[PDB]
């Protein structure tokens, strides 16, 4: 079966607004979210629905842009690097589970390239 999705809230964890976090939501995440190849990454992998019973045997640190979006929207991240790390985990997972030439790998590559292009313009903190 599926695990519960990653937490999108931490109670009593303090909260802040920063230019970097705003940029991560309204520029980086927004741009990736709207890309033609975003759809496979907009929610947790549903291994039951997609019939991938080994997925969560292999991937022990799941991440997706749906989770990242909700973390940003709920001020779950204090440091920009926490968010950048989540993006990195998402892409890495795709290369762990899938093979060269797979459609999902081509899509992750395109999204990762776009991610790098937008993170290049991240404001200073
Ligand atoms: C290859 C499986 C996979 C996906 C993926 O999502 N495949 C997918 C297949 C069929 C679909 F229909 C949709 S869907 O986006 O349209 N969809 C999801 C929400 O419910 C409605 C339908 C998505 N994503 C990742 C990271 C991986 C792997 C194994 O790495």
């Amino acid at each position: 079966m599926n695990p519960p999705p990653p937490e999108t809230s931490n109670p009593n964890k303090p909260k802040r607004q920063t230019n970097q976090l705003q940029y991560l939501l309204r520029v980086v995440l927004k741009t990736l979210w709207k890309h033609q190849f975003a759809w496979p990454f907009q929610q947790p992998v549903d291994a039951v629905k997609l019939n991938l019973p080994d997925y969560y045997k292999i991937i022990k640190t799941p991440m997706d842009m749906g989770t990242i979006k909700k973390r940003l929207e709920n001020n779950y991240y204090w440091n920009a690097q926490e968010c950048i790390q989540d993006f990195n985990t998402m892409f890495t997972n795709c290369y762990i589970y899938n093979k060269p030439g797979d459609d999902i790998v081509l899509m992750a590559e395109a999204l990762e390239k776009l991610f790098l292009q937008k993170i290049n313009e991240l404001p200073t903190e």
